[PDB]
């Protein structure tokens, strides 16, 4: 089987972006094949600017960085369907797209959600744990491949509850930054991290129906 989150390289079916931070840039690689809504969700509030001057509202090292809520308290966020088509969007968010090709490992890009049904919104976290507790994966429900990036860390705890999107390629260092910046017992940073500004380095045409050879 083929992991796209295991290569650096940018496949011809994936998207790029660069997140440019108050604290510097992630380049992230998204996966339209596999979670079609949460990336069009994305690029669509990327493009339209939703996401410029909102901020890491959430921090935890050795765990993740939480972000994408306009309201900065992690309650807020609408997807780019709410109140516009309720086959995507019933009122609370997009259905999550969960896939046996896309896991919480270290640098995943995953939806928050509220942990009910059809609760993506426009809030995500990217997955900052680097501690190995591969050894306690079920060898029935993870592929070998997979286990073993899990070494490098991740939160397994939440595959299936939390759909993958993206994963870092580019500027960990920046996540890992940002995951120990100073913070109050809401765990918010005391010094705003924002998002500046997002540049769609590789787009993705939703109406494509061009075949790529794998
Ligand atoms: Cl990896
Ligand atoms: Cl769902």
């Amino acid at each position: 089987m083929n992991f796209p989150q295991l290569s650096k390289e940018v496949a011809e079916d994936e998207a790029e972006v660069i997140l440019h931070t108050s604290q510097g840039d992630i380049r992230i690689k998204l996966f339209p094949k596999l979670a079609p809504l949460a990336v069009e969700n994305f690029l669509t509030h990327a493009k339209e600017g939703y996401y410029n001057g909102i901020t890491f509202h959430r921090v935890i090292d050795g765990f993740m960085v939480q972000t994408g809520d306009p309201k900065g308290d992690g309650t807020g966020g609408q997807s780019i369907w709410h109140d516009k088509d309720k086959t995507k969007d019933k009122g609370t968010g997009f259905k999550n797209e969960i896939t046996p090709y896309l896991y919480n490992i270290r640098g995943a890009l995953a939806m928050a959600n509220t942990g009910q049904p059809n609760t993506n919104g426009s809030q995500f976290f990217i997955n900052q744990n680097s501690t190995d507790t591969s050894s306690k994966l079920p060898t029935s429900k993870y592929p070998q491949k997979i286990i073993e990036a899990y070494k490098e860390g991740g939160n397994p705890s939440l595959d299936g509850k939390h759909p993958v999107f993206g994963q870092v390629i580019g500027g960990m260092d920046v996540v890992d930054k940002i995951a120990k910046a100073e913070k109050d017992e809401k765990d918010k940073p005391t010094t705003a991290i924002t998002i500046d500004s997002i540049e769609v380095v590789k787009d993705y045409d939703f109406k494509s129906e061009n075949l790529y050879f794998q």
